[PDB]
């Protein structure tokens, strides 16, 4: 039973600029569809197959597309495409400016995360730990990286990231890899997660490394029950923490901030050595990954609240109910704006009052 909400002295108040419903949001997915921004537009998909492009400051709908099929991985955007994956293993590319379908490629396995693109190749990470590179123009397969090698009881829900000429991925098997984005050949591989054993051969578990790319640092914080940061160019371990682990991580003010779904949020130093503060009060509230919005750390919970915590102290300074079906997706902060995507599909844009 989630911990009851606690009283606090309100110091930070959100101003709701616009809200738009996109389909059924996450529907019955166990994984998450994440909206993404490119320039002045925010793009969002829903489990029912509805995809939208919205002017991110006004809320004006630029285009909608009803794909009429089970979208399970999404939004990828860039270089003129919006990209989603389906539970049937389809990767569908839509024109970023009009929403017109450009192509569809049926891939080997379910796609449970947003494809990435550099405008030449679309990189798709599958439930069964393959990275597939597709031609951005046609969808035709360019390369495949399959060290998978199993396993039927894990689902990888990590999204691939393009750094330079590298595609990075945290695989369900617990290994982070960097491959050549043009050829699909490995550049480095680094085991971060604790090795699997058996005795979870009778259960299906979803695995995500919780990747966050910031410059030369790739944070990998969501493998149980460890957390690490890697050099993006070599895979070298910069630091690690045992006895974790975290729903996700965010940077701000020279520190990092983590949440643990089970209901703590914590600030740590740059190198995750020492703890700056810890707020336990959201005990069983099933937190999203954290975002830093101005001087606040923010997390969504199962009841649909976003909580704002002081970056200095961890104390509650703000709270806003967004979508009562819950907020599981990391709030998306772009400068002075924050976009929260509720489980029922409410996409809401906030600024901090009086701005």
């Amino acid at each position: 039973p989630p911990a009851e909400l606690t009283d606090f002295k309100e110091e930070v108040v959100l101003s709701k600029q616009w809200s738009r419903s996109v389909g059924d949001g996450q529907g019955d997915l166990y994984n998450l569809l994440e909206p993404a921004v490119d320039g002045s537009t925010i793009y969002a998909a829903s489990a029912e197959g509805r995809v939208m492009a919205i002017q991110r400051e006004t809320g004006d709908v630029l285009w909608k597309k009803d794909l009429e099929r089970p979208v399970s991985g999404g939004v990828g955007v860039g270089y003129g495409l919006v990209l989603v994956g389906t539970l049937r293993g389809d990767v569908i590319a839509l024109d970023e400016a009009t929403g017109k379908k450009k192509w569809t490629k049926r891939v080997n396995s379910e796609v449970l995360s947003a494809p990435a693109t550099n405008g030449d190749v679309v990189v798709v990470q599958t439930q069964d730990d393959k990275l597939i590179g597709l031609d951005a123009a046609s969808g035709d397969q360019r390369w495949i990286y399959e060290s998978t090698v199993p396993v039927l009881t894990l689902r990888g829900t990590g999204a691939p990231l393009i750094a330079g000429n590298m595609a990075l991925a945290g695989l369900a098997s617990g290994k982070v890899v960097a491959v050549d984005v043009q050829r699909g050949l490995p550049i480095w591989e680094q085991r971060v997660a604790i090795p699997q054993g058996r005795s979870e051969l009778d259960r299906v578990v979803d695995i995500d490394g919780g990747l966050l790319l910031s410059g030369d640092t790739l944070y990998v914080v969501s493998y149980q029950g460890r957390a690490a940061a890697l050099d993006v160019n070599s895979g070298r371990l910069l630091w690690q923490r045992e006895a974790s682990s975290y729903v996700g991580v965010a940077e701000g003010f020279g520190n990092i901030y983590v949440s643990q779904a089970s209901g703590s949020v914590e600030g740590l130093d740059s190198r995750g050595a020492s703890s700056l503060w810890n707020n336990d009060a959201l005990a069983r509230r099933q937190l999203s990954a954290p975002a830093v919005f101005s001087s606040n750390v923010v997390v969504g919970d199962l009841e649909g609240y976003v909580h704002l915590l002081s970056q200095v102290d961890g104390r509650f300074v703000g709270r806003e109910r967004v979508d009562s079906d819950g907020v599981r997706v990391r709030p998306l902060v772009v400068g002075s704006w924050m976009y929260v995507f509720g489980n029922g599909g409410k996409l809401v844009a906030y600024t901090i009052r009086p701005g």
